[PDB]
């Protein structure tokens, strides 16, 4: 049910198996591997919870503002364990409006970023790395995800989107043995947090993490982490594939094999089949199977995942007449635009809706993408107006099998033909 319960369980069944490994390239250029077993991770989160239990009361908000790393991980988890509403942010190096919007009772940080945090703040400041982390009811809301508006994320939303997210990676729903999550995505973003911290905990599998800055410094690192003993699965924005393909030289791959990769989800935004294909091509040389790269669609309002392309094969593309499409109708060519074929998910439910009338669009007609599912946030933190406009969509004269609402109005344009979903943007 709960994330801290999921962790509490992992420490029970596989106490001494590696859980999280953070690759630190800050000092060593080849990177130092910092690891915590499930029971070691669970102990630190409890010690963090103890400290937090001395600040405010249940339901209060605790901001996490520290660099990417294991301190960040235990801070987030510790906040949940204490029954506090976590607020994952980055280290402020003028979004000073978030601290004012959530009224946190505490800020969890580290010695490395403390001075930078105070230059932007009275909530209690706790430096997690200075606590004795290894020393031997609750709100439905787990945390706020700031896009700015703060998305209210409940434990249920996370649970559910995780189950859905697992049909995206392995439609067979669990990861085969010896598999591991690899990620450099910032923890303060929806997919870096859900895919990098929550999923491995709820799934009971190991995660190998690093920082976005280390990735920028030497993109090849992302490839290196995916070329090892375990079968890796990762995720990244569309731009990372281009960057990784161009800045990883053939020498960087010396002795590396990519044939063990499971799946690489391609960003929930601005995905291009061109960028993907070009990534597969440059790395085919090192045994990278093009079918492991799969496009995913989503937004924070729906936790993170909404749908992907057919598994077990590369992403199918379909050409549509550009002019007709711009006029609102998907027709076969003869100007041509190529769009990825996303599979209409069973959960959550998706519908193409005319944004002016709130009436469904027939297949082939362009409209706004509406989403219905337990993974949809109930709203924005203390923003009744925005919440209503965004999450209170109601379909008019719904067709059989279609719920009347509530619906999440994504703000994206798309259409459906042959049971397939296509996103325009």
């Amino acid at each position: 049910r709960s994330l801290p319960a999921a962790l509490r369980a992992c420490a029970r069944l596989q106490p001494h198996d590696p859980a999280f490994t953070f690759m630190d390239y800050e000092q060593d250029w080849d990177g130092v591997a910092i690891t915590l077993t499930w029971s070691q991770l669970y102990r630190r989160t409890l010690n963090v919870a103890q400290e937090l239990s001395r600040c405010g009361s249940t339901g209060d908000r605790v901001v996490i503002s520290a660099p990417q790393g294991l301190e960040y991980v235990v801070a987030f988890l510790g906040a949940l364990q204490a029954g506090r509403i976590a607020v994952p942010l980055s280290v402020p190096q003028r979004s000073d409006s978030v601290l004012s919007d959530s009224s946190p009772v505490a800020i969890l940080t580290t010695s490395s970023a403390v001075d930078d945090v105070v230059q932007h703040v009275p909530p209690s400041i706790i430096e997690v790395d200075l606590l004795d982390l290894d020393a031997p009811e609750y709100p439905s809301t787990a945390y706020l995800q700031y896009t700015p508006a703060g998305v209210v994320m409940s434990h249920q939303n996370v649970r559910v989107n995780f189950e859905q997210l697992m049909s995206g990676y392995f439609a067979d729903g669990i990861p085969p043995p010896n598999s591991a999550l690899v990620s450099w995505l910032p923890f303060y973003h929806d997919m870096g947090l859900v895919i990098g911290i929550c999923a491995p905990i709820l799934g009971g599998y190991p995660a190998v993490l690093t920082s976005p800055v280390s990735f920028l410094q030497r993109p090849a690192r992302w490839m290196h982490l995916m070329a090892s003993d375990f079968h890796a699965f990762s995720a990244a924005p569309n731009f990372a594939f281009e960057l990784a393909a161009r800045r990883t030289t053939d020498d960087d791959m010396a002795g590396r094999d990519l044939g063990n990769i499971l799946t690489i989800l391609s960003g929930s935004e601005r995905v291009q089949a061109a960028t993907i294909k070009r990534f597969a091509d440059r790395f085919a040389r090192f045994n990278l199977q093009e079918r492991v790269i799969r496009p995913s669609y989503g937004l924070a309002e729906a936790t993170v995942y909404v749908a992907t392309s057919k598994p077990g094969q590369p992403p199918e593309t379909v050409d549509f007449d550009t002019e007709s499409l711009s006029a609102g109708h998907a027709k076969p060519c003869a100007g041509a635009t190529s769009l990825i074929s996303y599979m209409l998910p069973r959960s959550p439910i998706v519908r193409i809706v005319d944004s002016d009338t709130c009436i469904e669009c027939p297949d082939g007609t362009v409209g706004e993408i509406w989403v219905h599912g337990d993974n949809v946030a109930n709203g924005y933190w203390q923003k009744p107006d925005e919440s209503e406009r965004t999450f209170g969509g109601k379909i008019v004269t719904p067709s059989p099998g279609t719920p009347e609402g509530p619906w999440l109005r994504t703000g994206d344009s798309g259409f459906v033909t042959d049971g397939k979903m296509f996103i325009i943007g």
